[PDB]
């Protein structure tokens, strides 16, 4: 409890390609790098020689592989994979010292799923059975781990961005106190499917968007380490960029930029962070009529793009985007915070990350309590 030395710094990644952890599957163990995704619930690994893959799961080499005689076809908005279901022995070498028998979907065909030039070969979906494919009877990894071992039913994530290569920590079974500063503030998980939460107020530099808060959660809001952007419901995105545009009007940007349709560039070491506003989400708290507020900086929502062959300046992408799936607190939000997925008490904790990217004037912030009435009105049905 509170001290997990062996698990600190156990994530790696490249800017734009997500955070992965090393896992082993089968006997003898096959090492694979696996994307950590709190927005899905399947453990799915490449199992055929796709040319983007450094390596892949070779079921023939494993004496412990048990076939489930069942295929699965999984399309997403972007891309798709199909695979064959089975179970095998799984471990996390920089995670707890245990081996579990888990469902694995051996990916045998995929489109627009793997990233060319990335270093991972599968995804670890850490959300709940209700959204597992093909259905909720395919027990997700984390449920198998807690069912079969003494590992406590929680995990926490510190995702560290950069300004090159990313890193961070996934602490499985506890919280490590050196990963954050100040206090953890907790928000209820509204329903265990995605890690769904309820946003109760949104401010852009302390000015409130002043929308029916049902708008912030239409049709859900979720915490999701497998998406880069902060995604906002269309109506709220419209309000938010208009307010951010206005706060930054000391400089002008093409309109394409606010749509994530073009990048914007400054002379190296001259990004004007100061003209961009902080953005605060207030989340439903643990106590009736109580909320707390998280705040992110332009450093989280302006993402550097390197390997840009138009020019060799400092080029950024606006990473707040409109959504048709509700609010998505991706890496744009998580990179500011230590986030504790406290599945045993159905709640998510936030604290200021010990590693977040900041400057001399502003840091990301987690502050409470605030008095907010009618917070139950904010959830969408
Ligand atoms: N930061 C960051 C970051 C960059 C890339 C990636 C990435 O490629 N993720 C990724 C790639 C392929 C995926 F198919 C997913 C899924 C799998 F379910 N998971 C979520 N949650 O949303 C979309 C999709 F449903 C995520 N993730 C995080
Ligand atoms: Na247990
Ligand atoms: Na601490």
């Amino acid at each position: 409890r509170g001290s997990f030395v062996e698990m600190v710094d156990n994530l790696r990644g490249k800017s734009g390609q997500g955070y992965y952890v090393e896992m082993t599957v089968g006997s003898p163990p096959q090492t694979l790098n696996i994307l950590v995704d709190t927005g899905s619930s399947n453990f799915a690994v490449g199992a055929a020689p796709h040319p983007f893959l450094h390596r892949y799961y070779q079921r023939q080499l494993s004496s412990t592989y048990r076939d489930l005689r069942k295929g699965v076809y999984v399309p997403y908005t972007q891309g798709k994979w199909e695979g064959e279901l089975g179970t095998d022995l799984v471990s996390i070498p920089h995670g707890p010292n245990v081996t579990v028998r888990a469902n694995i979907a051996a990916i045998t065909e995929s489109d627009k799923f793997f990233i060319n030039g990335s270093n991972w070969e599968g995804i670890l979906g850490l959300a709940y059975a209700e959204i597992a494919r093909p259905d909720d009877s395919l027990e997700p990894f984390f449920d198998s781990l807690v069912k079969q071992t003494h590992v406590p039913n929680l995990f926490s994530l510190q995702l560290c961005g950069a300004g090159a290569s990313v890193g961070g920590s996934m602490i499985i079974g506890g919280i490590d106190h050196s990963l954050y500063t100040g206090s953890l503030w907790y928000t209820p998980i509204r329903r265990e499917w995605y890690y769904e939460v309820i946003i109760v107020r949104v401010e852009i530099n302390g000015q409130d968007l002043k929308m029916d808060c049902k708008e912030y959660n239409y049709d859900k809001s979720i915490v999701d380490s497998g998406t880069t952007n902060l995604r906002l419901p269309k109506k709220v995105f419209e309000a938010a960029v208009a307010s951010i545009k206005a706060a930054s009007s000391t400089e002008k940007f093409p309109d394409g930029f606010w749509l994530g349709e073009q990048l914007v560039c400054w002379q190296a070491g001259t990004t004007p962070w100061n003209i961009f506003p902080v953005i605060s989400l207030y989340l439903m708290g643990e106590v009736t009529n109580q909320s707390f507020r998280i705040t992110i900086l332009p450093q989280q929502y302006l993402r550097p793009v390197e390997d840009v062959a138009t020019s060799q300046d400092d080029c950024y992408k606006f990473a707040i985007s409109q959504s048709s799936t509700g609010t998505v607190m991706g890496a744009v939000i998580m990179e500011g915070f230590y986030v504790v997925f406290d599945r045993a008490r159905k709640r998510i904790g936030f604290a200021v990350s010990a590693c977040h990217v900041h400057d001399e004037f502003r840091t990301a912030a987690v502050e409470g309590p605030f008095v907010t009435l009618d917070m139950e009105d904010c959830g969408y049905n």
